[PDB]
């Protein structure tokens, strides 16, 4: 749908993920912190390519689509809220319930026989450590845990995070993420350095490609996710050579970290542990369009007491957030910006050039080819 | 012709006005006010998606278009006007009538067998009113008075105004204009709190559909337009309500403005009276290209000699212009802006949601898809 | 490829050169001046549509295609050169061999498959009077001398020049510059004034159309050239009239420059003599992509000793550089740019209408259509 069909002919084996440009429609994806939405103060936001308004009302959340049946005007051109069950279209006073949609009034015609008959696209939300979760894709939504990581949402995980918009496709981003030898481009980190990590330059694979990922399609609340196991059969590079001489190290630090790196569906890779032992990183690539991602970054660290909560919030603040959250994950930004060109036309995904630590972003592949909950396209952006 | 055929066919009502991107030819249209040039200072302007100079020679207007035969340069990049006749290209000094756009020079080759045997294309030019219109079409021109508003030239109908470039579609000018239900946007206008007006939030309309509108195709000078009667059986609309409880109050003032509102070819629309009860507002959307339109607006007055004159030319600089002109209809500019993105794909025509009040429009749409001079597409544009 | 059939059907006797919109593959042009790129010190640069990468390594210059076989991105993002012989991508660390650009090790994974069984593409590169040479072709390339105007690589000739970057397709700087007729641009000329030059407005031409230009292809190093002979037996105008009067003078001098004019594939200019009796301007039009090329110009002056180096050299920055490469040539980037709108959809090449100093420019065009050494195309460039 999305892309030219000769591409995607030349991709048999993870086609529908070529395609997915815009995303995994009928999938949870958090686009912004509880905090950031206060009751009444509407925010608008772009999900999957679509316009979205999401209201705080008697402290739940409701998301209606932003823009108008009528002439297609985003209503946050100007929000009239004039009462708190309704929001009233600026233009010709179309009003919709934040409840359902229903284009329950219009204000210029009391009369009109679309009154009641006609209803604005809404899409369930629901809060979960602090994060808001959209559901953009159509029905009664699954539970939020088919579409997170595992120990997300455990009791006792605290989640501090991160967001911000990135100019590069999602896939880029998830890619980027998932691939075990770019942790290359980490080697001066001041994470690494300060905090005492070991960090390889990268693995020489062993054992079949079978033992490279663990594909979990298996999972009881129906996760899908790959687990990279190139550590497990293969040799750590701390030694990198050039005509047989060594011309850059490794980080020989005592902090043993990223013991399990995962990828998950719709897009969200875990770190365990990271950045540190008593921490681990869920991190989302949320399409904003073909273009943009909002990179939403999480630490979590299971915590029991208030004093442990307040604690770990403080080591976030003056640690974590600027010296892992930025410090280390700057380079992924860049990174992702830098395969833009090669992928912009769509031909990157016959062009490259694959070798045998990219087994794990194939598996990917194949596993969101497979269980994706469905193929955003233009047609669902227009009408 | 400019438009996918497949938008087309689905819009069978009113095809050729949905193709009419860059607005339609072989009609008149204003472009700025004659005060705004002096005898030989060429001006460039684009109109239909044309560039073109215009020129005051001897107190007379003339337009070439502002493209050499030669290399195709605009020749306004340096104009070279070397006798009150004739312009000079800036390039290789092929040299043009304004009369008549024929090549009777060229300095850089005076025997070229070229010379008397090329002919720049030319555009009738009028003043009327103070307003400069040109004739973007092609052969004899008709009289100006077949595109303009009845009562617009008038021997005692005093005309001032304004210009302005808007980024968007001449299409999304006119409809907003002709919308009896947009009048919503202006209700915190200051114009309305200031000049007492009786403008309400909308209309409950009454009768037949037929009886919404009153087609004019059957004026004497070939005038071609449609009045909104929305209002002569129709009940207006001043307490605006939600779930029965009012919300929101029109405006409560003693002045009774916009009786009859008409769209007429090209796309001009007339409100009288307004914003005065001894005023009519006379507003043109002149496509400039796919994107931008002037939006020429105007205020006539009649008066019945230069007294009376000087008199409404004070009232109209140090109120109604401020007022009416910036104040009030600011409001039409970012509402005309807000439909561009759902427009922009040609596939708003297709998934727009229409109500009663659009009756007036979607019957401009068909008068303006039956009664237009021709269709601007890009062959006239370019080759 | 480039171009649609349309267009190209219509430009029978130069299709190939309406076609090379990226320039003709399989020449070598002029990209940077040799104290631009510095030992150990790469640089990136596009030619051609083409990323590329040039560094200096025991004083030879080496040219890989900036772009990974990877995952596509360009090395340049952030170069690591870690031994004198390689570079290494910033992402996995593949690491290719700057003299045939073998994939010769990969940090990341040193037991890789892809090790020794890939190749980045590289061009060769040659410095010759200061200047910087790239072939941008395959295969082994020809003598430079091919591509160069004669008497540029001459053992006395000090060529001094200066370099940017212009917003216009590379053709249509060529045209500008071998255009007999474009003169008309520079009659107000500071350089035309104060170094006395004569310059006529134009030529009226002299006689047979098929003997306005020599076109030259019996070069003894294969040079593909045509000169200008308008002068020859043309008449200069230096009254130009309109309706028989005198409306501008040419520049009356006791200089006679640019008797020598003459355009070389790739798209090289030589004027002899100029600025000066003494000393000639080579100009390259260099692609950089369809709407962009490098104005690389030079000037060349006999110099016997270093003393006559020196003093050239003084007169250079002092007043030629200023004057005639800045001053003068000001209004051909103008010039060029004003072409740009007319010949950006490609139906500029169609709709032109031609007179009769235009015969050096339609030679030219057929020269290079016959001439040229392939058509770079967007398949050379992404693949
Ligand atoms: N993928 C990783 C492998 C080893 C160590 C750290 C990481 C990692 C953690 C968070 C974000 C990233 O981009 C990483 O590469
Ligand atoms: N082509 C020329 C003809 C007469 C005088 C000067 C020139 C000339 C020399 C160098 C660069 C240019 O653009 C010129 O027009
Ligand atoms: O949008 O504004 C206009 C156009 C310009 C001035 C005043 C207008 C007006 C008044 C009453 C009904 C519809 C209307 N359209
Ligand atoms: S655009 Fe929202 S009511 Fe008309
Ligand atoms: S482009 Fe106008 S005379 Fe050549
Ligand atoms: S993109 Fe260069 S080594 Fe991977
Ligand atoms: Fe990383
Ligand atoms: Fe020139
Ligand atoms: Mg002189």
């Amino acid at each position: 749908a999305n892309v030219d069909e000769a591409i995607l002919k030349r991709v048999k084996g993870w086609a529908p993920y070529v395609d997915a440009k815009l995303g995994f429609r009928n999938h949870w994806y958090p686009v912004m912190f509880s905090k950031e939405i206060n009751e009444g103060e509407p925010k608008t936001l772009k999900l999957l390519g679509e316009n979205l308004l999401v209201n705080r009302i008697d402290g739940k959340l409701y998301c209606l689509k932003d823009r108008c049946l009528h002439r297609g005007v985003q209503l946050s051109v100007k929000v009239e809220c004039k009462t708190k069950s309704t929001i009233t279209c600026w233009y010709h006073a179309w009003t919709y319930r934040w409840e359902d949609g229903v284009l329950c009034d219009i204000l210029t015609n009391p009369t009109s026989a679309q009154i009641g008959r006609q209803k604005l696209k809404t899409y369930p939300v629901q809060e979960a450590k602090g994060c808001v979760f959209i559901y953009l894709g159509d029905g009664d939504p699954p539970p939020l845990a088919r579409d997170t990581p595992p120990n997300f949402l455990d009791d006792d995980m605290e989640i501090l995070g991160k967001n911000q918009i990135i100019k590069s496709n999602w896939r880029l981003a998830v890619e980027n993420g998932f691939d075990p030898s770019h942790i290359y481009i980490h080697k001066d980190s001041i994470l690494v350095k300060d905090n005492d990590l070991a960090l390889p330059l990268g693995f020489a694979p062993g054992g079949d490609r079978k033992q490279q990922t663990r594909v979990v399609d298996d999972d009881v609340v129906g996760r899908k996710g790959v687990y990279d196991l190139i550590g497990e059969h293969g040799v750590p590079v701390f030694e990198g050579t050039i005509g047989g001489e060594v011309v850059r190290e490794g980080a020989y630090g005592e902090k043993i970290v990223a013991n399990d790196i995962s990828i998950w569906l719709p897009g969200v890779l875990k770190v365990n542990p990271f950045p540190n032992p008593d921490m681990m990183q869920f991190e989302w690539y949320v399409p904003i369009d073909e273009n943009t991602h909002y990179y939403f970054q999480t630490l979590g660290k299971p915590c029991a007491n208030d004093e442990e909560r307040k604690k770990y919030e403080q080591e976030f603040e003056s640690k974590w957030k600027p010296m892992a959250l930025e410090g280390f994950n700057n380079d992924d930004i860049w990174a992702r910006e830098a395969m833009v060109d090669f992928y912009a036309d769509d031909k990157g995904w016959v062009n490259e050039i694959l070798f045998e630590s990219d087994e794990a972003i194939v598996a990917w592949r194949k596993l969101a080819s497979e269980h994706n909950q469905g193929i955003q396209t233009q047609a669902h952006v227009s009408g």
